[PDB]
């Protein structure tokens, strides 16, 4: 079975004048959507955070942190900037064996509350894609959740592929301290 196939990259929109200064920090995966990502209910896919630091050099340290079984969890890694502003390369790619191209494009962001994020690559011949919806909080609007399913459907996503994680404290939140809730 073949995957739905990666949109063109006209059909991805590229954040005019994209600012990385701005786009730095601590971001929470509130929608995430791809052509390798399956929506399952009975054991849903908890929230994860992005750390974005931006170098002296202009590349981004890229942190990512998860909660899985009961440990924290990691990705780091350095987005190199590409051919215009606000795309990206996944710098030491030599180091993913299988890996021929890795492709970030900012879509949108208004750098305070939200950001859409498309990321494209190819391993050992098949091109996969997601677009993730990033939050400053881990919740947004039904709004901003509503423009995220419809753009992944213009993408050629269909529902079944478009995942909202489920908010979560642990290893996401290093101070939210969380505790029982009165009146929940
Ligand atoms: O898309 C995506 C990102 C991560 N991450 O750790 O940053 C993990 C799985 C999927």
């Amino acid at each position: 079975s073949d995957l739905i196939p990666a949109p063109p990259l006209s059909k991805v929109p590229l954040q005019q004048n994209f600012q990385d200064n701005q786009f730095h920090g601590k971001w929470y995966v509130v929608g995430f959507a791809g052509n390798a990502i399956l929506r399952e209910d009975k054991d849903p896919q908890k929230m994860f955070a992005t750390i974005y630091e931006l170098k002296e050099d202009k590349s981004y340290n890229v942190t990512s942190v998860l909660f899985r079984k009961k440990k924290c969890d990691y990705w780091i890694r350095t987005f190199v900037p590409g051919s215009q502003p606000g795309e990206f390369t996944l710098g030491n790619i030599k180091s993913y064996p299988g890996l021929t191209s890795y492709l970030v494009r900012v879509v949108s962001t208004n750098y305070n509350q939200h950001a859409m994020v498309f990321f494209k690559w190819v391993s050992q011949n098949r091109e996969y894609f997601n677009i993730t919806l990033y939050g400053r909080t881990k919740e947004l609007t039904s709004e901003l959740k509503e423009n995220f399913i419809r753009f992944s459907k213009s993408l050629g996503l269909p529902e079944n592929h478009i995942v909202f994680p489920v908010p979560i404290d642990q290893c996401i939140d290093g101070s939210a301290w969380s505790h029982p809730q009165f009146e929940k």
